[PDB]
């Protein structure tokens, strides 16, 4: 439940506040969207 | 500009992200409220 995985927009440029991820796939079929997961592994110790 | 002052709630509570500030006035005339600066003094290398 706590993975948070977000549509790639037009621009293909998605910001992870400050980080910014370029995703760009060819072929990609016409009933299909491309998903970027945000935060596959994650450690800290402040939540803030 | 970059001010960001808050009302206090009536339990006396305000959250600044993990730190909890307890605010008590007496005496407070009827047309007026109490308001508190939650970011005086900043610094950080960093965005996030």
């Amino acid at each position: 439940e706590s993975a948070e995985i977000v549509e790639v927009p037009e621009d293909g440029i998605v910001s992870i506040q400050d980080a910014d991820v370029y995703v760009k796939i060819d072929n990609v079929p016409d009933n299909m969207s491309v998903y970027l997961h945000t935060n596959l592994l994650m450690f800290g110790t402040r939540k803030n």
